[PDB]
């Protein structure tokens, strides 16, 4: 019976977080859980999917992302933890995927999660130099309108959310560009505002 | 039910203030306050919105920029203030745009936001020296037309607001020019007038 | 024919002023009417070139150059609105270059735009400190340069005009240097008027 | 019967570019692209060539590289793409040497096609260092060479076409160089002017 097994994946998802949790070592824990999260996507897709799994299997994912945010926020170097938050969003965006949503509270929980992620991948990117900067916002960009074309649900509050993120992306930009000479204000400023026109358009295209 | 989660976040946000209020750094209680107002931003936007909850939405972005107006008049560099200052008040123009207004009451209030802003912002703006007062007026001045185009209403008392806004704001730089040599009274006057003439043609162009 | 493609070559460009005043981002605009610029320049050159095919490309590029004039006034740091300014004078100068100069209303017009230029480079220019105001005025007075050396006509008006500009140029200059103590003075008022003095001369060799 | 023969070629075409586009991984949208340009190539090396089929050639040969630039402009490592660009680039020099160009709207479409690549190619190569930049935009420069000597015909728009693409070379490389101090400014901008003088004395020696 597919409920028994949905229990019995997230007992074993809590124990396997307790135990990774209760590690000293910072990059052990964000390696540790980057490798449930995997294992984690492995699982559901063996266990067979209906409507009552659905939501279990929603809210362990959610609880093992924001356990791996929690522990990449607190150490190590802000390049190896982008990284690994770029991978496992990937991985988050493909359990989404394949679990499939139907409820809307599983639809409100992703959102908040994608935030969530959005505004850690800012805070901790925030601290690199120019090129690593645009090379990682070009990412989140890219992932954005990926995970925005993974979950489905209304336009409008699909709309509103990617403005909104866009225009926290956009901002950081600027607050770390105002800290550089007036030349490289022009190149990276043409370059974040064409990305960011063009996947707008790519979503706005996609939509209608 | 629209209706519960917006009591809800009513509520989170009323704790969230008061916990920050009784932190003893000013610094950091302006920081929070403006991470508080994105994330009540971020929360709109996924709130069901209808009518009963919009009065709701504005009263408590209401109370958070209330708050965040009056510690920011406590203490903390001038300039630091003013930027932060800024940059919650185009949350706020964001915020406004995304609940929509309908009722005369909302509209009355965030135009008594809008007075409060302009009176703190000039008032902390006047320690300042010429150039970073000539550009945190301008960028003041712009931000005004924006957030007048953003509330929809009655066109006599946007008309009305905006020349006594623009007339305090020049009657702020007069008084603080009458300081300096007769040379730069020609130069920033000159400069101030032509923006806030531009600035009024625009909007007088638009009502029509 | 050329006179069907200069006009859907006005109609493009017609609607993409519209569409790129309509966003609301000020520095986007910048930017994609430098682009506008650009992309007429590329196409006026493969457009075949006659005679009634001459005004019209005349006018679209004057009203895309008004058009930015017109918008980099409205907001934006002065020294990115200066350098862009100068790349767009730079790109209108060929552009009016490889349309080549028949009619008199074309060169009234040029004229015009180029007086408006200048106004609105010096109104702009007066808020920087002494080093950006000297450079941003050499470079103006060296493109000036290159303009009246572009356009041909009658002599008498390129005289009239140049010294007219040159006299604008020198009465900021005091204007501004009369804020600061006498020993700058000496110094910048003897760097202008030998770089005054030289493009003058340069002139005055040239259209003899 | 050659004419057929295009139209099935062609409807193959488009039925590879809308399978290829349908991919989610960029990487292989760009390698898919570039294969499919190269059998395109080696299509119509069999196609019989005349009159009729010749447009159709150069069409079907202008969707293949503007969809390829297109992707390429939406996601990837900038050098990958850069690379990718300048052999897809020799490929649609040599696909255009082999049709053969006769009417002048096929050339207006081959000049657009070459202006919209050389766009790109700048806007992604703005991001590299400086040893990699200097040297795509040497690659860049010769592929410009022989493109220009590529496609007959009237040799003025051959000039102004050519003059225009060396400036805004030139200018990206300035507005590159002024990141970075004093020194690197002889070396790098004496090996660029040498460059672009060498292929403007060559191709003005050639139209001779
Ligand atoms: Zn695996
Ligand atoms: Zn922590
Ligand atoms: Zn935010
Ligand atoms: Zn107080
Ligand atoms: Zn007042
Ligand atoms: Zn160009
Ligand atoms: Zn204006
Ligand atoms: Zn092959
Ligand atoms: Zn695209």
């Amino acid at each position: 019976n597919p409920l028994e097994l949905a229990l019995e994946l997230k007992e074993k998802v809590e124990k396997a977080i307790k135990e990774i949790l209760e590690n000293p070592n910072i990059e052990t824990r964000i390696l540790r859980l980057k490798e449930l999260l995997d294992e984690v996507l492995h699982a559901i897709a063996l266990i067979p999917q209906n409507e009552e799994t659905r939501p279990i299997l929603v809210r362990v994912v959610v609880e093992v992302m924001e356990a791996l945010l929690h522990a990449v926020l607190d150490g190590g170097e802000p390049l190896l933890n982008l990284k690994v938050l770029l991978e496992a969003f990937k991985t988050f965006i493909a359990a989404l995927k394949t679990i499939g949503f139907s409820t809307e509270e599983e639809r409100l929980e992703a959102y908040r999660v994608l935030t969530l992620f959005v505004h850690t991948f800012i805070f901790i990117s925030r601290t690199l130099n120019l090129e690593e900067f645009l090379k990682v916002l070009l990412e989140l960009i890219e992932l954005l309108e990926e995970f925005f074309l993974a979950v489905p649900g209304p336009p409008e509050q699909r709309r509103v959310l990617f403005e909104s993120l866009l225009q926290d992306i956009l901002n950081t930009f600027k607050k770390k560009l105002k800290l550089y000479p007036v030349e490289a204000q022009i190149l990276y400023l043409e370059i974040i505002l064409e990305k960011v026109e063009d996947v707008r358009k790519h979503f706005f295209e996609k939509y209608f």
